[PDB]
């Protein structure tokens, strides 16, 4: 992980090569792509004997050229919920080794997950998605239209995941970023990827494909097509994009792949905003169905980090560090950037899921939480900061046990309260005037969607992770049992 990636960049010359041998060393081998295609095989083999005719095609990481080591199998079925539980026993039932299989038809793309035994592999199986073929082979595409695609889109990725800005969760998806670099390559003065609409209208004969009502034709080779007047390397490339991304407007703006252009949310989004786009506070155009927004799923709170981490980073590589390479020094270039976040500012990241609830209730709840059964002092969307000199997170169990042992030799809030002060006094200690708490933190819930977001002040032993752990179990607790009452 750390030990290789940055034993092998540091030693390679300058930032672009750093770029191309972290591509060099996450891509996947030819053993991996036989082991891939083999089980494919199996798949399309088994499928072909129960349903004839039909194809099954890998798409998403395999084969848009971005493909990583122990990267998911992604296959859809070319023949609803049935019919997905029809293949999903299928799966389970005849070819060989697969053994976990869970159907998830919730998702907006419903799918099976399977995981295959021999190879180590696992992937999904989506009865339609025939975009993601398309869009993939558009991304290879790209890949195969300039050379500086690859590093860069491996590079951001890494980085992002790094930084917590990528996730199947609120975080950009890998295509969300992918179709975030591409775009960004399509913004350029010397424009280093034609638009999409440049490449529909281009295209070539027989090329012609429809799915869903949305044109997905593409040239198959990016060799009809003229190469980048683009001469800037890779590292100023990189910096530009940081640059460009946290000095754009997210929410005024839907970026167009397809026009290579940023479209204004101010009643500058033509065909009265195409039915079933959703707006927010990142909007990013898929290049071939306009009515669906891949950043769609990205939240306020992560756009707001993404434009901020890019920030530093356009700032960093700004830095000396990064231009000159170092001889000895480890950190150089682009290892900062793939180095990963500290664990304190990726949980301050991740908020905390509240029950339902009014807001004012909701956050008085929270502050008779903090007040009492847990010694927070606190003091003034809603923000609190509060202070701790003592181990509350921890030790619980053994207090509550001691408690309910005076109780057998001798409803919520004040009883765990009581918990908390007998971990203070037996023994924490008395605590001291002077102060300087041990661990202090911010709580911060916003109205839409409810959710706290605790960020640490001071932590000198550097204990905060447990505290959020603790928080995140605790207070939808504290909640629930203040609903209960």
């Amino acid at each position: 992980d750390s030990h290789q990636l940055a034993k092998a960049l540091a030693e390679a010359a300058d930032v672009g090569a750093q770029m191309i041998k972290l591509v060099g060393l996450r891509e996947l081998s030819e053993a991996e792509r036989q082991l891939r295609s083999l089980v494919v095989a199996l798949m399309q083999e088994v499928f072909t004997e129960f349903f004839p005719g039909c194809v099954v095609h890998p798409f998403g990481s395999s084969i848009n050229s971005f493909d990583v080591h122990g990267c998911d199998l992604d296959l859809f079925l070319d023949l609803g919920a049935a019919m997905l539980e029809l293949v999903g026993s299928i799966l389970r039932g005849c070819v060989p080794g697969v053994y976990r299989v869970q159907t998830v038809p919730s998702a907006r793309r419903p799918v099976v997950k399977f995981c295959h035994r021999p190879s180590g592999l696992h992937g999904d199986v989506s009865l339609s998605n025939r975009l993601a073929l398309h869009n993939s082979r558009f991304l290879s595409l790209c890949s195969e239209l300039d050379g500086r695609v690859r590093p860069l889109v491996y590079t951001l990725r890494c980085w992002a995941q790094g930084r917590g800005l990528s996730g199947s969760g609120p975080l950009l998806s890998n295509y969300a970023l992918t179709l975030l670099v591409i775009y960004f390559l399509q913004t350029r003065d010397p424009p280093v990827l034609p638009t999409v609409s440049q490449l529909t209208q281009k295209a070539g004969e027989g090329e012609q494909v429809e799915v869903d009502g949305w044109d997905c034709s593409f040239p198959r080779d990016a060799s009809r097509l003229e190469p980048s007047i683009n001469v800037e390397p890779l590292s100023s490339l990189l910096a530009q994009f940081f640059s460009a991304v946290s000095s754009w407007d997210l929410r005024g703006s839907l970026l167009s792949l397809r026009e290579g252009q940023a479209l204004p949310v101010a009643g500058g989004l033509p065909s009265n905003l195409w039915e079933g786009l959703r707006l927010g506070p990142l909007n990013l155009q898929d290049p071939f169905d306009l009515s669906h927004n891949v950043a769609a799923n990205v939240t306020s709170r992560v756009a707001g980090r993404l434009q901020n981490c890019c920030r530093a980073a356009a700032n960093y590589c700004r830095s000396l560090q990064y231009q000159r390479r170092s001889s000895r020094g480890r950190d150089w270039g682009l290892l900062p950037l793939l180095q990963p976040s500290s664990p304190s500012s990726l949980l301050s990241a991740t908020p905390i899921p509240l029950p339902l609830a009014p807001f004012t209730q909701l956050t008085a709840a929270l502050v008779q939480v903090f007040r009492e059964a847990l010694g927070c002092h606190i003091e003034q969307s809603a923000s609190w900061r509060c202070a701790l000199w003592h181990r509350v997170w921890q030790g619980r169990r053994r207090a509550r046990r001691r408690l309910q042992q005076q109780t057998k030799e001798g409803g919520w809030l004040a009883t765990e309260a009581q918990v908390t002060q007998e971990l203070k006094g037996l023994s924490g200690g008395e605590e001291r005037p002077e102060t300087e708490p041990l661990l202090s933190f911010v709580a911060s819930v916003s109205p839409a969607d409810r959710m706290l977001t605790v960020t640490p002040l001071q932590d000198p032993q550097g204990l905060f992770p447990d505290l959020h752990h603790f928080l995140q179990v605790f207070l939808p607790q504290a909640i629930r049992h203040l609903k209960l009452e």
